[PDB]
């Protein structure tokens, strides 16, 4: 289960360089130098990395400063063969974000927020990545009077028809994907799971240019089945990029390894992320606990590509089980990817068998035998087969 | 505050008449017969009722008595006056529908539940209702192997398709409104939150047809802000219809009046229902306690009036308080409904203000003020102003 | 992974036995026999059976009716050799349960529960058992008022204290185990917790009497950690028996098999039982999915005994792993073991190096290790060591 | 409902305090001198203060530093008047305390965090505190191996006895607190609910010297009723202090201002101190929203205050209508006060009015009225009566 470049694992830079202050806590590690997280990555057997603008050049910096961050970066990225699939922007640290980037209610904090993103945009262009990211952590409200979310709603609107604007009098090729959370920092959190990005992404002008970035622990804060909501962002064509991590539960945000947290759902999303042909990065947005030191830092590191293989070999044992194909038919999996009535209304109206002389009794008893698939999906799971 | 029908309250002949068998308990009450609930109702100062298929005709029932049962609904909504806005089909109970109804493995059983479903919309535009509601609630599943949700997806849009097909066949003006759930009776229902049917719909044929029908106790279920979701479904010219109740947190689906459960999201969304100029019906999809005899059961309805009737009063109170008017003021609510840049991409870029001299810790310093607006709303609600 | 009667694997009646009834549902499954049950189990491999009472006996049933189903069941312990190690009352199902049993507000009701449970004790000592669980599904309220939680933790006592004269009264051996759920039928129930019934015990006339009878389920409906509370039952030397069953975190009692649910929850359980030499019968409350036929009810029962049996081989292959052994030390497991200061409190006082000399920043730096220590758990469990 | 020193409100020094970090924000407001916090409560009304060790006394300081620290302290209660009725130990924000304090597995920080504990146990004394709290924010883990929970209940006791060993051995007549929390900052927390801390308690050496201080956000991070969490503490005899504020279900720790959050159960937990005759602090542990600028964070402290006598009012009220009182006898809360069986159990066993003669079906069909009660405890709330 040894990574390699191929498998397309990436970490952001704010992920194994976690300082460890919490809500309760201050750092418990030294910061790390984006360039050594690039070389110890790179050795692991990562594909790339990502950032926030405030990852790569510290909040503030001269244009020289900018420039020698982002010569130095890009030697570490030369030096390793490490690529940048995906960045993002800072919309959240920053005490003037405290009401929000796009949807604060002051208008010059709205359309710093806008410059700020703007500017990244080009960064990101240049080190090579396809996919922008929008975590809108600020956007919401701790009470009811504080944001009129239809309001908030046309600022977001308009934020992203500005940058889709952008993108394209500048002729890059980048896409966006919006990031859903339910809450955490702010009470509520706007576009709160994946259902919500993807219904708030056809009303923009330009929806193409818009996917989401899900996170297993995000929709898991809701209490969500993130295979099912990932599942629904593939039907939609919308998967632009994920977010791999572990969470147990509705509580804070733990970001703990993947494969941590929820197992099972760890499995049932690999199985369903290979099946489907996603070929975008796997990305692992996850911070090693601060109990630990550099050491468990990579460890940690490791162990998200660890169990991603793990759990790619025991799904793709699973689907190519015979005995599992003859379980899945015996549950009707055939039958559910057939079409209802091709036939057509006027047939299916027409068809006793649909209604008259249907016999309810005798299709209320066939058993869907989904405990039997679903304890072969365990041994498989297990390596008890 | 008293109700009259001019106040559009309607209710489920299921609510009213729920007998109090839950998970580990039998019957506390006898059955209604839905004749007394429409009198019992309309006393009450109700609007009118709402109905699945077999609330109103016993499963299984011959022609003729499907013709009495109706006869005698017809005369107690003439003896009374009420109305019925809106029904819907029973794809839940009986156990063919134990993998779902439009989503079910089994293709004659998704067949069935689009016939029993086409049956009941002529019934339902029969009686008048203008709204046709889905609740998928045997949609999902238990297990990760049971339900390939991207065809599951394929086989609800198909089902919603042909119902489309069906109404506009028939010129009905009636519109469809699904009803998300999480979980509850299936361990994970598809479409779980308002933003998932939101964003389902969009992929139908006949996107205008359908619209949501959220409900209070089911967003609270997975932690979600109820009222900042209906205020995306406003935003998105999607609330056909609400259901309105009370929950306390994240648990079984309670059904509490509403009022009851989480007394400032009641609050919040009456406020914003009545700001809007939400004009459909104020359904409540409620259960009385099983610990209550009828006169119980009414006093429960009648206490989900009067509660949206006080919230009513005290938010109407809130929006048109001048000290609450110079406090939202105050906390820029007026800046958050103007647009960031009606000037234009260029303009933004080329606008120091925005970034080159805009002063990041002047705007950081500038506090929100939304406790005393939020102390003021509270003062507001409990009648302390 | 075969399980045999020397394992202690024993299912309520109500488990395999459940129809499949639930709050939006009719039955899926006739009724089973207890006796075809019991040979069922046995050919399974189990241990052994548990009943509430009205399982075994329907309610309302005369001397006569109770002798024979008694009689019948008697003879299929008798035909397979099952044991009936824990029998419980059934006070929750009858209506005249709405409110309570032990703390129902009428008086009357309150004997009635006393008197019902009384009975039933006689019935399971002659049957065998050496635990008498009592689960008060129905102890708690929806609203505020209904409930004086004082009073009826006096009249909970009251209840327990007398039950506790009567088994002293027979000389019977049989011990008490009250079994916690946080909520679900009612809004909320009393003594929600594994911790909440420890507390209570304490205040009872004979509290050695009395243990408590947690499930998995139970604990984690409010988003505990099982295992934690299960080493603090331990701890109190109050763990009498055990419900083991699978539940995805905070929502509806789902009743899963044991292993589905949080899998790795189900790994450091059985770690747990199986360190502390737990002796008691592993007992199954759970529920066969009712989208099941009897295939899959049997299915369901032989996978809870599967799971238990593999993580019981992949816990102890970690605990002996000598690599594992190496890591706890490295994470100091064993000082964790040690006594802070046995030494005593004026040599703590006097100890330079506890605070004086003690160098935090050195402390502070050192790693705990712990992201190699549960890695190595993970491979284990997978079977990818 | 201006708050007097009468009315014991008290706050923390980190409360007000509050700089605004969060796990994913810079600090949006600056330091506050204890000083200036202890004057503008005092002007607020507020009757004391409260501190960890290093809230008063920057950590590291000197002794001289830490003199004049407490001189200024000192000066500025006797400038207002203010007390300090309880004081804590912070062993959760230095890096040493990262798998905590008592039950670090590192022996030399348990010492340490014993001896930090007695050093602010004399201080506290000597400012007139007569409840010192303990909060275990870092007992516990985030992974199964990490920690055992026996070995760290057994270090738990051991610190815990110590500590009572050594007021003893002073003479102090301060006593200790426990304050539960299910998770956050560790993703599982040693003792997480008011029932594990009581049932902890019993096993203590000296258990007359602890009891609980629960906080409303902490229960209902679990999900868990407070008022009736509170109900059981006194019961017990153990509510020794107790933290208020608000919180909205179950996430990331929100410490909003008392009245916030779940405003029933505010309602319901004022209702149930004063009945009871709670005579402790009204302690508010809470953090204004980073939102606010100074103005805000006083804004929301007398917020805190204003809606504790709001309810308090209401509460009154509902109690001494005579319709409530009615109402409370037709439900039976005076027969739920009533002894179940003072008449003895032989009594019971041979009165055939509790089975024999017993009409289940009549008692069953007795409803509770507890809807018409809750809606008269709603409209006391709201002031709709
Ligand atoms: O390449 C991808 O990521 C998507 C997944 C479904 C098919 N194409
Ligand atoms: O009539 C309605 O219900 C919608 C609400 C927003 C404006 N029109
Ligand atoms: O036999 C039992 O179940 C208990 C467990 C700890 C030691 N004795
Ligand atoms: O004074 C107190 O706080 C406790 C409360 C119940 C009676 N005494
Ligand atoms: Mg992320
Ligand atoms: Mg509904
Ligand atoms: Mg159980
Ligand atoms: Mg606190
Ligand atoms: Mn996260
Ligand atoms: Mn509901
Ligand atoms: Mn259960
Ligand atoms: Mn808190």
């Amino acid at each position: 289960y040894q990574p390699t470049p191929e498998d397309r694992f990436t970490f952001g830079l704010w992920t194994v360089g976690w300082q460890g202050r919490d809500p309760f806590g201050d750092a418990t590690r030294r910061a790390l130098d984006p360039v050594e997280s690039v070389r110890r990555l790179a050795e692991l057997g990562a594909h790339g990395v990502t950032f926030h603008d405030d990852d790569l050049i510290p909040f503030g910096s001269s244009d020289s400063e900018r420039e020698e961050h982002v010569k130095r970066f890009r030697q570490a990225l030369d030096d390793t063969g490490m690529k940048v699939p995906m960045a993002t922007t800072n919309l959240f640290t920053h005490p003037v974000f405290k009401d929000g980037g796009f949807t604060a209610n002051d208008r010059d904090v709205r359309r710093y927020a806008l410059r700020k993103t703007i500017r990244n945009i080009d960064l990101a262009v240049e080190l090579g990545a396809e996919t922008y990211v929008a975590w809108g952590g600020r956007e919401g409200a701790e009470s009811g009077g504080a944001k009129d979310v239809r309001d908030a709603l046309d600022r977001m609107k308009e934020a992203f028809d500005l940058l889709g604007e952008y993108v394209t009098s500048q002729g890059y090729d980048i896409r966006f994907a919006i990031e859903p959370k339910p809450n955490e920092p702010r009470g509520d959190i706007l576009l709160p799971t994946v259902g919500h990005a993807l219904a708030f992404i056809e009303r923009l002008e330009r929806p193409e240019l818009y996917g989401v970035n899900p996170e297993v622990g995000h929709e898991q804060m809701a209490g969500l089945n993130f295979p099912h909501g990932i599942a629904q962002a593939l039907w939609a064509g919308k998967l632009f990029h994920i977010d791999l991590n572990g969470q147990n539960g509705i509580k804070y945000d733990q970001d703990l390894r993947f494969g941590a947290g929820d197992l099972r759902a760890a499995f049932w999303l690999v199985d369903l992320l290979e099946s489907a042909g996603y070929s975008g990065p796997r990305h692992f947005d996850f911070k090693p606990p601060r109990t630990e030191d550099f050491d468990g830092v990579w460890a940690s590191a490791a162990g998200c590509m660890r169990n991603y293989l793990i759990l790619k070999e025991r799904a793709a044992a699973f689907r190519a089980d015979p005995e599992v194909q003859e379980a899945l038919r015996a549950s009707r999996l055939d039958e559910l990817a057939r079409p209802t009535a091709a036939d057509g209304l006027q047939a299916l109206l027409d068809d006793r068998s649909a209604f008259e002389e249907f016999d309810v009794d005798a299709a209320a008893a066939r058993g869907m035998a989904f405990e039997r698939l679903d304890q072969l999906a365990m041994d498989h799971l297990l390596g008890a087969r």
